[PDB]
């Protein structure tokens, strides 16, 4: 069948397969019209980063509702892909639309040769609220990674690089998030809702009145490219494909080519040394009524080696905390030897695969 001889071929290939996310992983999308007004203007503050934009057309629904996407691609995507692409058989999975995958993939792979038909979207993965390797790797998920900004989709898998999410147009989230957790609506309700976003979306600007409240007030010019974050991801995938390559060279020589090493074994070893040690407590962080070991952070968390804990029965290293007054802190500074943080150390730390200084990071 064709899965089994798959992974043989890529093993002769000498490559994995790697998933690839589209919204705020590799691109940013929005529908402002401001950003086609900003590029339309070789002296707007904007103009010089917005050069390398680049956008479509597509029309939704039943009543064709029609938008300009405007696609900003993550700084260093091109060489990024090549060099992957060496390593790493891609594939695109994404929650949004085929079409706007397909305008997509057409840019960033104009004639085909990165992605070929390897593009799987809402409308043929089986899910609006969640991802599976099985989709496409039903019976072998061992040589498969995947890139995605968000961690709950994918429920945490150990074959998950979770990644920075890319926010290049300030204040817009992910235009393609609607329908994440949910329960199926009726394609009726699902047209209505999408419609109805968008059409805010360009009807409120958000980007304009962001950048004119700056302007009101380099620091008065809204949109920046500060993003490294495909240089970082770049060395995390090389390695996991040396040490995958590594391991099975070991492993299908001493048994015979019966057994095989399982990048969702090897990741997972990795990420664990980031925050050995460390036991955390959360303060003020997941809502009052919220499991706090099955929550987001908490899987991220434990994903990179901490431990998470619910009181001081056994001293934490750190309160991770969000307000300052609460019997938590107290209780924290009053006894000692506990690291008292914003949550951005420990978000900023399972970004960068490093535990940063916690200096840095107090509450005050
Ligand atoms: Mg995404």
């Amino acid at each position: 069948r064709l899965e089994s001889e798959n992974v043989k071929r890529l093993r002769q290939e000498k490559r994995l397969s790697l998933i690839v996310d589209l919204d705020q992983t590799i691109i940013h999308a929005t529908v402002d019209p401001t950003v086609g007004e900003w590029m339309s203007d070789p002296g707007n503050v904007n103009y010089d980063v917005l050069r390398d934009v680049r956008s479509f057309n597509l029309q939704e629904g039943p009543s064709g509702y029609t938008s300009c996407y405007y696609i900003k691609f993550r700084p260093g995507l091109a060489q990024f892909l090549q060099k992957i692409s060496e390593l790493y058989e891609l594939h695109i999975y994404t929650m949004g639309t085929k079409a706007y995958a397909k305008e997509v993939a057409k840019i960033i792979d104009p004639t085909g040769k990165l992605f070929q038909d390897r593009v799987l979207s809402a409308d043929d993965s089986g899910s609006l609220a969640q991802k599976s390797l099985r989709r496409l790797f039903p019976c072998d998920t061992s040589m498969v990674v995947v890139i995605d900004d968000r961690g709950d989709v994918w429920d945490w898998n150990p074959n998950l690089i979770k990644v920075v999410p890319y926010e290049f147009f300030v204040g817009i989230g992910d235009i393609n998030s609607n329908f994440l957790g949910s329960n199926r609506e009726a394609l009726e309700e699902q047209n209505k809702e999408r419609v109805t976003a968008l059409e805010l979306q360009k009807s409120e600007r958000p980007l304009a009145k962001q950048q004119n409240a700056l302007l009101e007030d380099p620091s008065h010019t809204l949109l920046h490219n500060r993003d490294h974050e495909l240089e970082r991801l770049e060395k995390v995938l090389k390695d996991i494909h040396a040490v995958y390559y590594e391991e099975e060279n070991d492993i299908s020589s001493r048994s015979g080519n019966h057994k095989h090493a399982n990048v969702g074994l090897i990741i997972p070893k990795m990420k664990q040394k980031v925050l050995k040690g460390c036991r955390l407590l959360f303060s003020g962080v997941i809502p009052l009524g919220v499991d706090v070991l099955s929550s987001d952070i908490a899987k991220w968390a434990m994903s990179f080696g901490a431990e998470v804990v619910l009181d001081f029965s056994v001293p934490p290293t750190h309160l991770i905390a969000a307000k300052i007054r609460t019997e938590k802190v107290k209780k924290a500074v009053s006894m000692g030897n506990i690291k008292v943080v914003k949550l951005n150390w420990l978000t900023e730390s399972l970004s960068q695969w490093k535990r940063l200084p916690e200096s840095d990071y107090l509450l005050y």
